[PDB]
């Protein structure tokens, strides 16, 4: 009847509750406070942020909700333009690119990919090979080298050879600064004030950067005439069926920055969070080491052993259940609507799906929520409808799904393969924010099984 809501600071309203390091969790500390749903407010907007599947699974209703773009998306569109991920549904652009980009990013599309992702995993592996009996890993930097070469060589047949060095790329300089004006400016009580000029002009150089640096790659495969297999060349060749157009070279640009920006740590996160659960609970890492040890049973993993690693794909689940890297998306009703017989809706009212607060839902779950056990994905048709968003809802869930998922079960059946790891440190668990969630400072040690690749 009389929605929730948290604290307010006069005129702020709400806002000054998003001025803090870790917004997503002070937002999931709110949700076990005030329940499944409460209006959160800011100078000139509003939105209500969802926890539970019974809601959300209405939410999910595309006749009744399509995507809305969040405050940070609409900021991150400053550099990702109407790529997939930052144009709205009515925008030509994107059921244009969603037709073309599809099989890409297909089962069928990562046999292809797949020897590419195999050429950056044993980078990783023989990284670790070699490191001193003394010396330890830290986990999301390497995670982070593993899944931003693999987007960039089956991208756009591009080495960024992150394993060759510690100074980052000069795209991704800009690309994590843009990322962080993004964050700055969302928590800026007076964000237009002349004070934040510099970072404004520093914003615009390095959204320069990013365009001049993908427009040269762009333009450089377009001269040489070089047809590898990456998502470079099937958007320089794929037309879309509806339409019979295919992307022009700005749309690629586009889309090959919104690639990258999730390609980068919101990919990594994953693989670090899932190793952090694994070293914390050692009976499963043995379970998933054991089916790694008998799947993998050659020097180079194929894709079909990687479809085999059951196992080790539960445990991605389980860990994108816990901390999912993307943490929320936004909707918007396209007509009046009553949500959960309760809470009743104007046309164009905006929602907020807060996806770790969701998995957390122990009418779905159980009690024992927080727990990490793979085993609770033995079988989708046993998980209610719309309990598991890690990957977003409907016609605009996650493209990149399945390359995501299968990078990430190849390089962590491949590192249970080779290495027995140790929590040499006992690591507290500390979740930095950016725009993702990261394990901040997880380190562990990683001693040789000595198997040969
Ligand atoms: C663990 C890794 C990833 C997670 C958790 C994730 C999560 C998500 C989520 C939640 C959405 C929906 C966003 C919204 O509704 O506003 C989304 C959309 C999208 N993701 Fe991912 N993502 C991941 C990896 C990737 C990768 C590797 C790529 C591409 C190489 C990618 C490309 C996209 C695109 C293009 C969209 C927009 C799709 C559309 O609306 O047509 N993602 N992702
Ligand atoms: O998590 C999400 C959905 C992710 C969509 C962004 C692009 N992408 C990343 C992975 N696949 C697609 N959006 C957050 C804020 C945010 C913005 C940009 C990047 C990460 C996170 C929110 O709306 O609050």
């Amino acid at each position: 009847k009389e929605m929730p809501q948290p604290k307010t600071f006069g005129e702020l309203k709400n806002l000054p509750l998003l001025n803090t390091d870790k917004p997503v969790q002070a937002l999931m500390k709110i949700a076990d406070e005030l329940g499944e749903i409460f209006k959160f407010e800011a100078p000139g907007r509003v939105t209500r942020y969802l926890s539970s599947q019974r809601l959300i699974k209405e939410a999910c209703d595309e006749s009744r909700f399509d995507k809305n773009l969040s405050q940070a998306l609409k900021f991150v569109r400053d550099f990702t333009g109407d790529g997939l991920a930052t144009s709205w549904t009515h925008e030509k652009n994107w059921k244009k690119a969603h037709n073309i980009l599809l099989p890409s990013f297909s089962q069928q599309a990562m046999k292809g990919y797949h020897a590419m992702m195999v050429d950056i995993a044993v980078q990783l592996v023989q990284k670790w090979e070699r490191l001193n009996a003394d010396e330890h890993i830290e986990v999301p930097e390497d995670m982070t080298r593993l899944t931003l070469d693999t987007i960039g060589l089956c991208g756009f047949n591009y080495r960024f050879n992150s394993f060759y060095r510690d100074q980052p790329h000069p795209f991704i300089t800009s690309m994590v600064r843009a990322l962080d004006e993004v964050m700055n400016k969302l928590q800026r009580a007076n964000p237009d004030d002349p004070a934040y000029d510099e970072n404004k002009r520093q914003f615009q150089e390095d959204i320069k950067v990013m365009n001049d640096l993908v427009d040269k790659i762009i333009a450089d495969r377009k001269a040489s005439g070089e047809q590898s297999d990456d998502l470079l060349t099937h958007m320089l060749n794929g037309k879309d069926p509806e339409t019979g157009e295919p992307l022009d070279d700005e749309n690629i640009r586009y889309q090959i920055i919104t690639f990258l920006i999730a390609g980068h740590e919101i990919t990594s996160g994953l693989l670090s969070f899932a190793l952090y659960f694994l070293v914390k609970n050692p009976h499963v890492l043995q379970k998933a080491a054991e089916e790694a040890a008998r799947v993998l049973v050659d020097p180079v993993p194929s894709y079909k052993q990687v479809k085999q690693l059951k196992y080790v794909g539960m445990v991605l689940n389980e860990a994108l259940r816990l901390w999912p890297t993307a943490p929320a998306f936004s909707l918007y009703a396209k007509e009046d609507t009553v949500l959960g017989g309760e809470y009743p809706l104007e046309k164009g009212d905006e929602l907020m799906v807060l996806i770790p607060q969701l998995h957390r839902d122990k009418t779905i779950w159980g009690d024992d929520v927080e727990e990490f056990r793979p085993e609770r994905f033995e079988n989708p048709s046993a998980i209610p409808q719309h309990a598991f968003k890690p990957f977003g809802n409907g016609q605009r869930a996650c493209i990149g799904q399945q390359f995501a998922l299968h990078e990430a079960t190849l390089v962590l059946g491949m590192m249970l393969k080779h290495f027995d790891f140790e929590d040499h440190t006992n690591y507290e668990l500390d979740i930095k924010e950016t725009l993702t969630l990261k394990p901040e400072g997880f380190v562990v040690k990683a001693k040789s099984k000595k198997i040969p690749l």
